[PDB]
DNA sequence: CGTACTAGTTAACTAGTACG
DNA sequence: CGTACTAGTTAACTAGTACG
């Protein structure tokens, strides 16, 4: 008897990661910006921008139900959708998220 | 004219920044992937994916224009209209893209 | 008070062929 | 031999209302 993969690694990274590598050489300086206008779109962080603000603003949950669609213009079914999403996750690495709101 | 600084305007962008700080906060750990599974979607990582497979095999030029359609499946207008891309960035920060081919 | 949902229109990306 | 084009389809995202 004897196992085939266990000791080290479990979970095998192929693409999302190689891709994080080459960003953290660009992430020390700043050049994943003109790196990003020639491998994806300016429709990237055109939706980075109203999809993180649904989320930045739904986590503090004041004014962000009816009242908020006007200030931007982001229908009902992405601000109430984007809240489905928190359900799914861990509770470990949701966890890092109060550590990136909170301020610690 | 002027000996330094020349035409004053002043300009910035405040989307793909708010989403930056907070992904350098998940990159000294590795908790930016929940963080791409709640504010980014499966098809993010299948657009980073395919988009730097079309890229990193154009620029050493072996099998990516012709025979690599089968290999994968992206078709010939994405793989031959990412090199379209190419010619409109800058060579002061395409300079940093062999800082990152060269050595990766 | 809050959420979920039913109806409403847009957007990128995919695939095999045409010519320089 | 290397690029870009004609024709083909596959997902994503908006908006305003009603019920628990
Ligand atoms: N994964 C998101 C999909 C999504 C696309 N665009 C959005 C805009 C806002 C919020 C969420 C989204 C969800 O279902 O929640
Ligand atoms: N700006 C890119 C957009 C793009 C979308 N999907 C792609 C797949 C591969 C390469 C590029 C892309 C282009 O037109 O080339």
């Amino acid at each position: 008897q004897s196992p085939y993969s266990a000791a080290m690694a479990e979970q095998r990274h192929q693409e999302w990661l190689r891709f994080v590598d080459l960003l953290k050489n660009a992430y020390q300086n700043d050049l994943h910006l003109p790196l990003l206008n020639l491998m994806l779109t300016p429709d990237e962080r055109e939706a980075l921008g109203t999809r993180v603000r649904i989320v930045e603003e739904l986590l503090r949950g004041e004014m962000s139900q009816r009242e908020l669609k006007n200030e931007l213009g982001a229908g009902i079914a992405t601000i109430t959708r984007g809240s489905n999403s928190l359900k799914a996750a861990p509770v470990e690495l949701r966890q890092w998220l109060e550590e990136v709101l909170l301020k610690s």
